[PDB]
C-alpha cells in the first residue's frame, strides 16, 4: 500500500505514535516519507547484507528475521515479511522498541538526515487526524 500523507498520519496516531518518547507525529511522517516514500512494499538491501523492510525501513541487522542475515537478531520477534502488510501494526510496535533502545530516531538514518531539526509540523499541515 502507497499511503497518503494525511492518511499515514492518522493511521501513525490511531497505532500511539504521536509524541510516542517525545516525537511529535511530524516527525514519524517525515521519517517515513524518506525511509519508504510512504510504501509498505519497500525494500532495500544494506552493504553489510541485511535489508530494511517496511514503511519505516526496519532493519533485520537486529530488528526482524529475514532468513538470510547471517548472525544478526530478532528482537521484534517477527519475520520481516510482517512489516510489509498494507496493515502498519508490526511496524509500529516494532518502531516504538527501536526508538526506546537509547538512540531514539537516530536509528533512521533518513530522520536524523532529512528530518531532525526541520519544520517536522508541515508534514501534517492540512490533515484531519
Ligand atoms: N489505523
Ligand atoms: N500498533
Ligand atoms: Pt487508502
Ligand atoms: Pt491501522
Ligand atoms: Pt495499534
Amino acid at each position: 500500500k502507497v499511503f497518503g500523507r494525511c492518511e499515514l498520519a492518522a493511521a501513525m496516531k490511531r497505532h500511539g505514535l504521536d509524541n510516542y518518547r517525545g516525537y511529535s507525529l511530524g516527525n514519524w511522517v517525515c521519517a517515513a516519507k524518506f525511509e519508504s516514500n510512504f510504501n509498505t512494499q519497500a525494500t532495500n538491501r544494506n552493504t553489510d547484507g541485511s535489508t530494511d523492510y517496511g514503511i519505516l525501513q526496519i532493519n533485520s541487522r537486529w530488528w526482524c528475521n529475514d532468513g538470510r542475515t547471517p548472525g544478526s537478531r530478532n528482537l521484534c520477534n517477527i519475520p520481516c515479511s510482517a512489516l510489509l502488510s498494507s496493515d502498519i501494526t508490526a511496524s509500529v510496535n516494532c518502531a516504538k522498541k527501536i526508538v526506546s533502545d537509547g538512540n531514539g530516531m537516530n536509528a533512521w538514518v533518513a530522520w536524523r538526515n532529512r528530518c531532525k531539526g526541520t519544520d517536522v509540523q508541515a508534514w501534517i499541515r492540512g490533515c484531519r487526524l
